[PDB]
């Protein structure tokens, strides 16, 4: 534990927790991350022109040798990670071969093809930490059946429900979102090499091979949208901001829940920081920060979108990216709700207790006084509130109105009595039959959640299974291309 | 012709060019254009509810008849559009039993479905008129397959292309965009009834029912996510800002071509203004404020998700909107740049001319050095670049650039002469075989353009078929709906 | 009352609060709301080219009586609140002589004056609102200076303070906000009348003369800047977006004081309302639609912002506006937040509980082992954190914390014993001496807040003073033209 | 030169071209770039504790010296720049009196101040370079007040002007923006050390001697405000983009006079690029870098105020901060606009000749018709646009048009002749006559530009005043803190 764990800030922060802190400091620049790729991307196009019969297997051959050497010296120089000064090592290794790499390609298409393969693993990397957030959500959920608590609406006590009724809200928010994440990977994950400048080019090039072998599902056909294209960028920064918007909501939910004043929730030590002057805080230092990467998110999206709306349809170097740092905030925000979630302590005796006394089943009680005595709903909604009106007056908890309080509201309210039993009026306020009252599709009776955690489950099975099949065909381009380097240079050492 | 057509504005503005004046008097506020939504959502709840026999068929059609004439008074009265007052109207009108049409409801899912409603007729008429503006985009395409032309990076001549194969980028643009809205479309067309104030009800609703009479494909499952959910609200914002970010793109391109400097298109009649001070202005209005409307755009999208990030998961007044007044934006300036491209006006000859004369041509003069003497594409390319410089000191156009100056510059740059013929020059430097040689998948050869355009035509038969099939299904529920009103009131009246 | 006031929402909704519903439905176009400012232009125009020379005094009466007659067709025919319909209608009524109130004019310098001169009367408007923001919130303050409750970090109790230090905090915040948009005004009144399209004119104008007929303290002086010029526009949706920030952060600070859970303030009758399915709802409508406000203020920002980065340095008609609809709605939020502020109903009671009860003396306990017994700040600090995780184990309020218990701690955490007395320890958690003790600048000691309150009065006074006279200016301004018009027309009536 | 340097992108990068490629890859992290203000804050704050009698000479002695030593461990130990790890450290080198340096002071005013202090030093930079931004431009403006050209609005030629016509609209920009800044410090430059939590301290501190060790103007009063107050970080980013949107504006200017089409202007070789397959490409890489910084500049602004909108008015942990890398971007692209401005090759006979050629002259031709032969104003305008469209047809250049031409145009939209002879329409055709008639205030006549220059000579000679005054304020109180210093630990060494 290091020195920030003093007073209530008890063992070690969560790992989890630990990323907020640490991801700006280790976030790569756009260019270092994006390097790995283009080395990726000059293999594959050289391999191309060999089978187009542009290079030679030796031209290959020696280029692709001399890839490895360069891509030996980037790795401690960052001077060799743009695509002139990598072009000029390369020919200081292998000679003037080293320039016919560049036959039918630009940096146009080049930066475009590279910048799709590292927000493609990005993607990917963002897929599995939702589906992480949504697996800690619905399994919390399978927990708190019967955790009985009210739900808000404009930060006010509304209608009893569960803690597993909740999170099973928070649940279908990350499906929808994760439906979005998908759409648009099918966007991203579409190749633009061999657009060139941004108009092609006269060597017979094979797209659908440079494709093939990079993992590319598809090509961007137009070559003016190859190098033009930036709307999976803006997109992409969209989803982001508004997933995180709604990890913000669900932060600044458990945050209310955990203050002192409210007191049904507590973070786990793990999760939670302290103050250096005041010893009493147990400060929600994960759930901020959590915030504060959902409100940053908002600054690619608007940079990005400004910069399409500032150009014409062409490659221009005035576009913004989304970068290395943005990624990094996403993912070490979504890994420390995810261990919130995980670790939250709710104080069920409390939740239980507001549920029961600070009249949120009132509204039973009013619908109870129109279907059993038949009374216009207006009307029942007047008693009810007068009921309110005077418990709130006179100190009465929600579960001690009893049948004098509704008959004095009725007689003041209606000038007539009311034709109902204190069993009646007991069971409309009793919070528990409230929620087992609630037994429609999405409602919070257990056998309903239930119902919807069994949906979820087979759902995150899809998810999973989703991940696992892009992953694959990633991996396997990968491999391919990695052979077909190998078979280029040993052939043409040892039979050429 | 009103009296902004004077000097050069001659004729009057083309109908899409004055939607661009007209949109934001003529715009509805959100209240105005949701309620009548909310009467078919009363409606369908009222039906449901007698389906269930939650109301008898007397009751039903007593309110159902009261639904037309508050709705008949509230066409005059805008105090009547909101919830309450107009419930206290239909309570006026039939009575007591008006109250009885709000059991097992709440304003929020109310005013949640009401609202999606509305989105989704808007998202249809979004992409009808997206599909229009891409049918003008490829329609436009076809005529153009040998208008030869430069295509710009960076603002800057980068090598010839044709008109056609740069609307084809466009139209590639279009069809993502379109894919964009009809994914957004699934989340939007769900329905949220049931959920009540955020936690459903004990009422046995049927909200399959409420969902199939409304015309929604399916339910938002859970309750609290039915009053709570506002992404879709996001999303609609976003790909309205994303998909109008092009279309500033290509306003701009237009606008640049048809610059005083540029002349190589020119904007119809029907689409320019003029200045009441400078009798020589064609301007650009119809440009500019179709990107005016595209920079708008940015509004809706940054105040709907600082919103979302500012509250909780759970129903909240704080929401901020999407407006019908930027929706109306949107749709004026995609039928004006409809408008715009299907009237423009290329000047062909002075296309060919830049194409032949600015130096486009320069890199299949590389290429050719490269593929026929077979010097490293480095050198090529230093020389081709001295041949530029020396032909732009001297005045010389690319297309009288000769044997002589290429071979000094060979000879200045490498010492050593060059192995090519005049006949290999000039095949190199002529645009229209700069076009042809690109014939690769996406580029501009007539030959791959006229691919791309079969491919679009095929794609445009799909966008109209699903936009048909939705529009269809919303109409068929709107039919059943209003059966089953007649049936209940017409029923009540003569046999009960 | 309206329908809406039912149940718990007793009375009328306070006409502050009723601004928040109808401003959107009430607000004029920008051209409708520019249009009279148009109409003072040509005035305060043609009697400068009267001054001049340019215009006789017969042809300048002629005018000017046309432009009465032109102002009346359209104050109902909103056709001739553009600058060449209405030009063209004063030609209909006077003659061709209508033309020559254009002469040395352009629409590009007289909109960029009139947008100046709405912008200004607004900024004036948006002035008087937020010096009555101030006032409520300080007379507030005044009432307040012994209500001990405490004052929040992170949503957690942190320490001991007044309601009235709080709101003066709100003061200082409000006092700079006001400084912003005095700046903003000296920039936003300037005359770029006289740059005409954007290179000024051969005519021999008198700027100076138009300016001051306009109320301008000053000209934009170069003719480029004068019709490009738009920062002023985005300043202002800047210092609008800002100075709301901090009103939603202060209706945020009251919606948790006024949850369920809190329950240090209740919102007076008048700014709340109530559920219509839940009875026992009495709902921060006010807070939550002042917060909508101050988040679509956001919109505006990045509109024109977005739309300035888009353009050249030229006169532009794709810039984006601020518009009426957003400073009404801004106007609406400040009053609705004075009438909260004003009206806001604090329970001393449970404030004082929860500051003696909730442990936020716990840094005076702290301080006062450190400056009594003398231990190292760390070790105080652990000894008090030991003492609250007890007292909370043990379920021991703060104010029930004795000797004993301390010395447990020191002894469980140092092995030691502790050298204080109970008495000692009983004024170190006396929650009013903390507030007392703290009687430095700027602290809650109620000596220190009433030094901030005269401080903040004499400040209001000047606040007020600026206001009077820049509004002053423009009246007498107005006034001037409007005895400059009659002595034209009346003039030459009679002897002429 | 780099290996970028090929072809037409001859000699070396300008280093203000330069430093847009190197500021992400070497800009610090919030936390690097606050840690030395930290420092500092802890020797002003123990300082003043010594002065009030808190810190003894001999304990302020021994801290002292070991914030020496603990701050040259954390020049290469990272995880020593967070308050808590370095006090541990400070602990871990001089013993427990280390924790003494915390008394009356928390993390949360810490925090505040040395944020302020980090935006004080580099608004300060800001105000530098924007100074000599607009030096270059005036100076530029000075050497071309003869340089006529044409002048633009809505990317049409409008009217004559010169080139330092132009420039002195940048001037005036920029003078309003160096306004927008030193207002801005006002607000940054107020320390809020003190304020402690966020509600002051029971410790007998001097606020006013920590803020002026500190090189503060004043104090932020209100303790509250202390640590919550943030506007000013919300206002730094706005000003930061409002100014950068005027730079994109003159970038893009600059990109459309440098486009092969324009051609009235060519960047310096030292701040233009080339394209590794187009030899004749000369790139504006500098101009769009400098704009993508613009436009990237919009997203701190976003996420700062949308985290501002978010919470309530306390110190909180999820407010987004101003980083160094988003100031980094701003000061090359305003170093690198500031070259681009001073080298600038404007080519001056094709500037004349579009003024002479493209029709920008027809306005004083209108004028003088009205002006000579008295016809009503619309009249003279219906027949120069007739002369224009007449003109165009027959490729008739302006400078071409004469007596003949006029007349027709006459005869073919009035009947009747005019009168006015050969030499006052080539007069008033002559562009340089146009540009002499211009001769009011801030018009681009010779002597009024001059005059211009003038006033912003004088201006730049204030504003440089202005800078150096708080420049040396800032020196002075860094002399006079570590003075202070010095004598307590010399003191304590040799004497006690």
């Amino acid at each position: 534990p290091d020195a920030t764990r003093i007073g209530r800030a008890t063992g070690a922060k969560a790992p989890e927790f630990q990323e907020l802190y640490d991801f700006d400091a280790a976030a790569l620049t756009l260019t270092s991350a994006v390097f790995p790729y283009d080395s990726q991307i000059h293999r594959a196009h050289v391999v191309m022109l060999t089978e187009q019969g542009i290079l030679t297997v030796e031209e290959s051959a020696t280029i692709l040798s001399g890839l490895a050497q360069v891509d030996e010296l980037a790795a401690t120089d960052g001077s060799l990670r743009t695509y002139l000064p990598y072009e000029a090592a390369l020919k200081r290794t292998i000679g003037s071969v080293a320039g016919k790499m560049h036959i039918g390609r630009s940096r146009n298409d080049l930066a475009n093809a590279g910048k799709r393969m590292f927000l493609r693993d990005q993607l990917l990397r963002t897929i599995e930490a939702v589906i992480g957030y949504r697996e800690a959500v619905v399994h919390k959920a399978a927990d708190h059946l019967d955790t009985v608590m009210v739900v808000y609406t404009q930060r006010k006590e509304a209608q009893p429900i569960t803690l597993g009724h909740y999170l099973m809200a928070i649940s279908e928010n990350l499906a929808k979102n994760l439906d979005r994440y998908r759409e648009l990977y099918a966007r991203i994950n579409l190749c633009p090499l061999g657009a060139a400048a941004t108009a092609g080019t006269g060597w017979p090039l094979n797209r659908d091979r440079t494709s093939a072998l990079l993992g590319f599902d598809g090509l961007v056909v137009n070559s003016i949208e190859g190098v033009a294209g930036w709307d999976h960028v803006a997109e992409h920064a969209f989803v982001n901001a508004v997933f995180l918007s709604g990890l913000s909501r669900l932060a600044s939910e458990i945050q209310l829940w955990s203050t002192d004043e409210y007191q049904v929730a507590e973070l786990d030590a793990s999760f939670a920081g302290t103050s250096s002057i005041m010893p009493q805080k147990k400060n929600p230092d994960s759930l901020e920060r959590s915030r504060k990467a959902a409100f940053a998110a908002m600054g690619p999206l608007v940079g990005i979108l400004t910069s399409l709306n500032a150009i014409e349809y062409q490659y221009s170097a005035a576009r913004v990216e989304l970068e290395p740092r943005s990624i990094d905030a996403l993912i070490a925000a979504t890994h420390a709700m995810t261990g919130v979630v995980r670790t939250l302590h709710p104080n069920k005796e409390r939740m239980r207790q507001y549920a029961a006394e600070n009249y949120s089943t009132m509204t039973d009680l009013t619908d109870m006084l129109v279907r059993r005595v038949g009374i216009d709903y207006r009307e029942a909604h007047e008693i009810v509130a007068h009921v309110v009106i005077t418990a709130i007056e006179k100190g009465i908890k929600a579960n001690k109105i009893g049948l004098d309080l509704v008959q004095e509201a009725a007689v003041a309210q209606t000038g007539a009595g009311i034709n109902v039993s204190a069993d009646d009026i007991k069971d409309a306020l009793d919070p528990w039959q409230n929620v087992l009252r609630r037994e429609g599709k999405g409602m919070p009776a257990p056998m309903s959640v239930k119902a919807s955690i069994d949906d979820a489950m087979a759902e995150l099975h899809k998810d999973r299974a989703w991940l696992a099949n892009a992953t694959q065909a990633l991996a396997n381009a990968k491999q391919t291309l990695a052979d077909s380097v190998q078979q280029i240079i040993q052939t043409d050492r040892k039979y050429l």
